[PDB]
């Protein structure tokens, strides 16, 4: 997975 800012 992601988790953030992009």
């Amino acid at each position: 997975s992601y988790s953030g800012y992009s």
